[PDB]
């Protein structure tokens, strides 16, 4: 069968992207950021992993790192920058090392970080990047080195630009986890209050599911091309906390302004929140975090659609209530 | 005029510490974990710190680390190991290299951390050590080396067993400083609601400012010698959070017991606490980190005293309200 080696094997995309792959009998192999196989390696060892890629010859592989920059905190930018962006140097210059380019195709992970400032909505992939961070100055190397492999060598290697997409396996960091956790612990009544920032920022989210399985299918053509991965719909801040609260009974009613906004529960419905009761002030704004910028990340998918027929199939409420699903169980057992 | 090298030299110890010596007019060389000076290196790098030493020719080396495993979450045990017990041979090791056995004095940082289990109480020099995490395994072996190469080489070289020590630059992870964190910003209005484990837990709780101090007073003597070093004086987690509140002009009344146990506002005096009213809830139990754990951490300091003269000069009080003055200062910049 297909063998695929998937760097970041652990994280909510490489997992989900693992149980994508090995659900079409593929063998697959991985490394940290059955037919499964773990690697010990980082990807700033060239021997280590040439050496991998020797053993493993494999078909594909998807160069998945870290997604946002707050994800990566923890690091020394030296460190990040080794593995994300001199790691998928490493990653190219093996495959040609080894004389993979007619086997091997590779698929690269970019985020929608790249466009920074951003002025034009939507993005699309003719759309200028500017990187505000150390973390997407290395992303930008990564998608231009591959850029440049695949026009230099002729070798089947691109780019997903990918905008957020969230699951109940979404790190506890981002504003979606953080919401989902927070309303299942204040229905269960382990905590009191959610703060947020400005509840009219506008998002544009997708599932991890969904994005995985363009990835996948980015590398079945007959001539490697970049896309954006995105879903093209906007949602606010408010919106997710309405829709997360509805799965759980609760309905909301929004009074005063700006970091003046706050949440009131106006009727609960059913038996799991509990822990909350009508008039009830359970969102508010943090003025450490608040602030009203513009200009708005929002992905125009329109080449994936045409070209590769690709579409989110997944629903931001399917979505919004699996990961609701997910936070209560675990609330639950502590109520 | 005398010279040191303080190892982990920006975290609250260290900085305290470097303090204290710059005003006794030491040249003070540092290095991360005027008469100042930083050098590059983590204590991993055996040449590199051995060729520091070697420039520095310090009177006195102090070896300050990491003081919890909380502390050291985000880091690979492999790598805390290798900077906090392999760290400690390196420093000894370069010592004798350099033939400056008789000149540097060496000072360990332990923990009380390395009681583990407990038992008798309270916990004084001759108690049993019986680590619980891997990082407190990796001090017992620096707590050790130190004793060994004392003992073999007749070198002076000694541990401070170092139980709890606050400030207003202690991490925001320990529970004193999210205490009062927390109670400057519900006061003034940031924040509605702090959660804790069982209030009933008893801490032997003592400032930086004095332990820095008892640090070099252990190397001022005729002969190395080590030291549990504590205030020996207990007070509850409820105790903490009354006296920070109280140095708002909030007065708390408590209802409940155990993980129903609330802290309610009785009275406010002044104009520190306008975010908070008579009848407000504030502080609450989080199920999840309530457990009633019987056997305690109490340090005996009497052998400091007796043999150096040592004795805590900051009073508990004085060190909440510098810890609650300095967070409300940051907490108002936001109201």
């Amino acid at each position: 069968s297909k063998v695929a080696l998937i760097t970041g094997v652990t994280g909510q995309d490489g997992s989900y992207l693992a149980e994508f792959l090995l659900e079409k009998g593929y063998e697959v192999h991985g490394i940290k950021r059955p037919k499964f196989h773990l690697h010990y390696g980082d990807l700033s060892d060239t021997s280590n992993l040439t050496r991998i890629l020797r053993e493993v010859q494999p078909d594909e592989v998807y160069n998945l790192g870290a997604m946002s920059h707050v994800a990566v905190s923890f690091e020394s930018p030296e460190y990040t920058a080794d593995v994300d962006a001199m790691g998928t140097l490493r990653l190219l210059e093996a495959i040609r090392f080894l004389g993979l380019e007619k086997k091997t195709r590779f698929y690269q992970a970019s985020t929608s970080e790249l466009y920074g400032l951003v002025q034009e909505i939507p993005q699309k992939e003719t759309t200028p990047f500017y990187p505000r961070s150390p973390y997407a100055v290395a992303k930008l190397y990564a998608y231009w080195i591959t850029v440049n492999y695949r026009e230099s060598y002729g070798m089947y290697a691109c780019n997903g630009i990918l905008f957020n997409h969230e699951s109940p396996r979404r790190g506890e960091t981002f504003v979606t986890r953080k919401i989902t956790r927070a309303i299942a612990n204040i229905a269960q009544g382990l905590e009191s209050c959610l703060y947020l920032g400005n509840m009219d920022s506008l998002r544009d989210w997708g599932h991890a599911k969904d994005y995985v399985k363009m990835q996948w299918m980015m590398l079945q053509q007959e001539q490697p091309e970049d896309f954006v991965i995105a879903t093209g719909v906007q949602y606010s801040v408010r919106q997710f906390v309405e829709m997360a609260a509805a799965q759980l009974g609760i309905k909301l009613r929004f009074e005063g302004t700006g970091v003046e906004e706050k949440g009131i529960v106006v009727s609960v419905t059913g038996h799991d929140a509990p822990g909350v009761k009508p008039g009830d002030v359970i969102i508010a704004v943090d003025p450490r975090y608040f602030r009203p910028a513009e200009e708005t990340l929002l992905g125009d998918p329109t080449k994936a659609h045409e070209k590769l027929g690709w579409k989110p199939e997944i629903t931001l409420r399917e979505m919004v209530s699996e990961m609701v699903a997910n936070d209560l169980e675990a609330a639950k057992k502590h109520s």
